[PDB]
């Protein structure tokens, strides 16, 4: 997260850190969001690589230990079907995670709240990104977790020339693109937390951002559209 602040230790109990071994030790790579004790969703380009991944709920501070931690598996992987890893702009940039065992709920881990099937927010809408990705374009890892506050870009306006165009689709949430704050490369498959009707829902699945950079004037971080995937969502944590 580019221009962000420190998120306290509890204020996104749903957000994960998804992580793959390198050698002896692991590395994070991916934020996500935990939805059932059992199943987490994030982005399908985050699972693309054949790595053993593993997912980390209750985490702060990626190197040292926060004493709220619980380590699991992922015992199985449901990539959108239509998804296409080299057309990240066609969208379908979601995947669910079936974790080895359930997580414990508590103050630090708890189930993402999920917005009603096609639910659309408006424009310059309350939201937060949040994740342990680069803190500037081309730079490093937060050592402890970040949140930007990257109000909405409805569709009308992200989809024009002048911001995303035809890049972005209906399928896709955009937020921020103020030039100093955004999403950046390790909060990919992190939620995006906005603020409807007093309660924070989950709306969105950080995907891209402009090649040009992370925190670039009108090119708001891209997400992919929670909303538009529900059904895909439970058809695939009723039939797994
Ligand atoms: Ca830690």
């Amino acid at each position: 997260v580019v221009g962000g602040t420190e998120a306290q230790r509890n204020s996104w109990p749903s957000q994960i850190s998804l992580q793959y071994r390198s050698g002896s030790s692991w590395a994070h790579t991916c934020g996500g969001t935990l939805i059932r004790q059992n199943w987490v969703m994030t982005a399908a380009h985050c699972v693309d690589r054949e790595l053993t991944f593993r997912v980390v709920v209750g985490e702060h501070n990626l190197n040292q230990n926060n004493g709220t931690e619980q380590y699991v598996g992922v015992q199985k992987i449901v990539v959108h079907p239509y998804w296409n890893t080299d057309d990240v702009a066609a969208g379908y940039d979601i995947a669910l995670l079936r974790l080895a065992q359930s997580v414990t709920l508590n103050s630090y881990v708890q189930l993402g709240v999920l917005p009603r099937a096609g639910t659309i927010l408006r424009n310059n809408s309350p939201c937060y990104i949040t994740g342990w990705g680069l803190t500037r374009t081309n730079g490093q890892l937060a050592q402890t977790l970040q949140q930007a506050y990257l109000p909405t870009v409805d569709y009308a306006i992200c989809s024009s020339s002048s911001y995303w165009g035809s890049t972005v689709k209906n399928s896709m949430v955009c937020a921020g693109g103020d030039g100093v704050r955004s999403g950046c490369q390790g909060d990919s498959g992190g939620p995006l937390h906005c603020l409807v009707n007093g309660q924070y829902a989950v709306h969105g699945v950080t995907s891209f951002v402009s090649r040009l950079g992370c925190n670039v004037t009108r090119k708001p971080t891209v997400f992919t559209r929670v909303s538009a995937y529900i059904s895909w969502i439970n058809n695939v944590i009723a039939s797994n």
